[PDB]
C-alpha cells in the first residue's frame, strides 16, 4: 500500500503552524464532527487530563477518525467553524495529490 | 449484548449538529426531565465550572440516564420545549432500528 | 440511614412540572417560609446574580431546609399561596410513604 | 438538512443593526406573539435578571420560537408594532431565498 | 486457595466492554464507594496524572478494593449511579457461580 | 502514634453520602470556617479548575485542616449552616470513639 | 519581612462571620472605597458573573486593595455604612497587634 | 500613551463621595447631556435592570462617553443641574493636571 | 504564508491595554459585529460561565472572526460604540504595515 | 555567559512568598503584559487545564518571557496592578545586582 | 563524616507514615520552599511524568535539596503549611541527635 | 566524510546549559517544527514513558532530525518560541564554522 503522502505532509503542516489552529474551540472539531462516538469522547478526555490543551490539540486531530485520511474530516470541521482560509489551506495541499483506482 | 447502534449514531448527530441544539435552555433538558435526582444536579454543577456551556451541553446529554437509551428521554424533553422539528429528527433516527425480544 | 424515596421521588418531580411551579413569586417560598435566616436570604441572593430565576428556582427548593425533607416547608408555603392543587399533589406523593420509629 | 441560511444571515443582522430593534418594547415580541407558552414567560424573566435588556434582547429573539426559522413570526411582531420599514427589512433578506419541496 | 473464576471473568468483561462504563463520573465509584481511605484517594490521584482517565478507570475499579471481589462493592456504586442494567449485568455473571464453605 | 480511626471512618462515610452533604454551599464549609488563611482559598480555587465541584467538594473537606481532625471543624461549619441531622452523623460517629493522655 | 499576622487572623474572622458582613451593599465597599481605579470595577464584575454575590463578597474584600493591609480601607467603609460594631470589631483586633520601625 | 492620571483620580473620587452624587436626577447626566445617542439610552437602561440606582450611578458616569475623558461631559451636566459645589471640585480636580501638546 | 505581524501586535496591544477598552458592553462588539453566527454566540456563552469577564473579554476578541485579521471587524465595532481614540489607535497599528498581492 | 543570579535568586522569592503573589488576578499578568502573544496565551491555557491555578501560577511566571529576565516584565504588571509594595521588593533583589557591558 | 542519622531515621519516618504527609499540596513543598531554583521545578516535573503523584511524593522530599540535611527545610514548608502537629514529629525526632563542632 | 565539528559541540552547549532550554514547552519543538511525521511524535511518546521530561528534553533535540544538523531546525523553533537570546547562542555557535562545496 502506498501511504498518503498528502495526509503526513498536511499532518505535521497542521502541528507546526499549529498557533493559527489554536484559534478555535476543540468543540467544533470533536463534537461538531459529523460521525462520531462514546468512546472517543472518553479517549481526548483521557489526553486533556494527561498534559494540557496541547496534547489534546494534535491527539485530537488524530482522534478525529484514530487513521490517517482525517483531512476530509477536518476540512469539514473548518467549514462550520467560518473558517475559509484554513479551509482552503488544508483542501489545497491536500487537492495537490490524489491516488487513482484503476 | 448488542450495543444500540440507534443511540451511537444519534448521539454523534446531535454532537454535530449541536449548534440547533443549544437554541434551548439547559432547563428544558435536566430539571424538566421526568425522572430525575438530587445527585444528577451537582454532577452537571461540576461540569459546569470545568469549561463552559459546551461540555455541559454534550455532558448533560449523556447524563441524562448515565446510560445508552437516553433518546426517549431526550425526545420528551424536546416535547416540552416546542420542539416539534427537533423531536421528530431524533424520534426517527431511532424509530429506523429497533430490537425484539424473542 | 435510609435515604427519603419520597424526597428524591417529589424532588425530581417538582424539577420536570416546574413550569406549574413557576407560576407564583419566589417570595411565598423564601420569606414566607415559617423559620428562616439571614444567611440563606444572600444564599439566594448569589444564585440569583448566578444565571436567572431557573437557577434560582430549583436552588431555591434545596435552600428551603437545605436538607432533605423540605417537603413539609414546601406544602406549607404552597398553602400560603392559595395553591390548593400544588398541595395535594406534593402532600400525597409524601404520604404515600413515609417512615416508622421501633 | 440545509441549515437555512437566510435565519443566520437575517440573525446576524438583527443583531448588528439591534440599535434600530431597540427602539421597541419587548411586549410587541414577546406577549404580543401569536403562539406563546407559559414556560416561554418565565425563560425570558431568567434572562431579564442575568445582566439586562441587552441580553434579553437577543435572547428573546431566539426564544420567540426557541429554533430557526422564527423570521415568519419575527416580521408579524413588526406589523403589530407599526414597524412598515422594518418588517419589510426582515421579510425581503428572507424572500431572498427559500427551499422548495420536491 | 481457588482463585474467584467469577472475580477476573468479570474482571476482563468490565475492561472490555469498558466503554459502557465510561458514562458515569468516577465519584460515584470512588468517594460514593462505602469503605474508604484517604489513602487510596492519594493512589488513584497518582494514577490520574500517569497518563489519562483510561488508566485511572480500570485501575480504580482494582483500586476499590485493592483486592480480588470487589465486584460486590462495584455493583453498589452502580446502584447509587441509577446504573440498573450494568448493576445486574455484573451481578448476574458473578451470581452464575459463587463458592460453598462446607 | 495511634492514627485516629475515627477520622478516616468518618472521611470515607462522607465522601460516600456526600450525595447529601452536597445541599450546601461550599462557603459555609471554606469562609464560613472559624480559622483560615489566605493561601487555603488560593488552594481549592486551583482544585475548583482542576476538574469541578465534585473534586472541589472532597478536597475542600481534607483542606479544612489540611491534617487529621478537621471532624470537629467540619460539625462546626454544620451548625452554622442549619444542618442539624449532619452534624448529629459526624458528632456522633467521632464521639463514638476517643483517645486519652495518660 | 514580616507577614501581617493581624490582616490573615483578621482576613478569616470576615470570612467566618460573613453572616453579619453581609447585611450592606457591596456598593459601600468598592465605589465607596476613597482610592479606586476604573481597572478594579471590570475585576469585580467577572467574579460576579463567576458564580454569585458569595464569591465576589470575600473576593471584594482582597480586591479592595490586592494586597494585605486593607483592613484600614476596610474600617473606613464601615464608617460610611453606619458600621460602628462592624467597625470597633475589625479595628480592635487589628489595634490588637502592630509593628514599630526601628 | 500617557493615561490621564486625572481622570481615574476624578473617578474614584465621585466613585467615593458619590453619595453626594446622589442629590441629583439621572435625567440631568444622561438625556441632559449634550452629544448623547438612542444605542447609549438603551444601555443604561440594561443596568438599571441588572441590580439598581447604585450600579446605574456609577455605570452611567462611564456610559457617558464610553471613554475616559468624560470630566469635561460630567462637569457640564453639573452646570445644568445647579450643582455649583461639584462642578468646581469636579473642574478643579481635573484643572489640577493637563497634558500639552508638542 | 507570512503571519500578520500587525495582527499579533495589535493584539497584544489591545490586550495589555484592555483596562481602556474594558469601558465598553460587549454588546457592542459581538452582537454588534456585522456578520455573527449563532454558533459564535453560544461560544462566548461558555467562556463567561468559565471565570467572568476578563476571560469573555480577551476570547470575544479571537472570536469575533475565529481567525486573524478581526482588526477591521473590531475597529468597527469601535466606530459604533462611538470609540473615535480607540478607532484610531487600532487602524493606525494595522495600517502601518500591510501586504501587497503581487 | 553568566547566568543572571539575580533572576534566579527573584525566582525562588516569588515562588516561595507566592502566597502573597496570590492577591491579584492572572489578568494583571498575561494579558495585562505590555508584549504578548497568541501562543502564549494557548500555552497557559494548557496549564491551566494541568492541575490548578498553583501551577498556572508559577508557569505563567515563566511564560511571561519564556525566559530569564522576565523580572522587568514583572515588576511592570505589578505597577500597573497597584502593587507598590511588591514592585519594591522584586525591583529591589533585582536592582542590588546588575551585570556591565565593557 | 558521620552521615545524619536522624536525616536517615527521619526519612523512612516521612516514607513509611506518608499517608498522613500526602494532605498537603506539593505546592507548599516546591515552590514554597525559601530558596529554589528553576532547574529543580524541571527536575520534579520529569518524576511527575515518570509515574504519578507517589514517586513525585518521595522524590519531591529528596529534591528540595538533593542532599540530607533537608530536615530543617521541610520542617519549614509545614510551619507555612498550618501542619503544627507534623512540624513537631519531623523536628522533634531531629532534635534528639544533633553533632557538635569540636 | 567531516563530521560536523559544530553540531557536536553545539550539541554538548545544548545539553549542559540545558537548564536554560528548559524554559519552554516541548511543543514549540516537536509540534511546532516545520517538517515532521506522525511515526516521530509516536518516538518521542516512548521516551516519554520511559523516565521523564529529561529524557525527553535531549532525545527530542536528537529526535527532530533524527540525524546531526538539527541545528538549522533547532533555531527555527526558538525564532518561533520568541527566543531571541538562545536563537542567536546557537546560530552563532554553528555560523562560527561552515564547509564549502569545491
Amino acid at each position: 500500500g502506498s501511504m498518503p503522502f498528502a495526509e503526513d505532509k498536511t499532518y505535521k503542516y497542521i502541528c507546526r503552524n499549529f498557533s493559527n489552529f489554536c484559534n478555535v474551540d476543540v468543540v467544533e472539531i470533536l463534537p461538531y464532527l459529523p460521525c462520531l462516538t462514546a468512546r472517543d469522547q472518553d479517549r481526548l478526555r483521557a489526553t486533556c487530563t494527561l498534559s494540557g490543551n496541547r496534547d489534546t490539540l494534535w491527539h485530537l486531530f488524530n482522534t478525529l477518525q484514530r487513521r490517517p485520511g482525517w483531512v476530509e474530516y477536518f476540512i469539514a470541521a473548518l467549514r462550520g467553524c467560518e473558517l475559509v482560509d484554513l479551509a482552503d489551506e488544508v483542501a489545497s495541499v491536500y487537492q495537490s495529490y490524489q491516488p487513482r483506482t484503476s
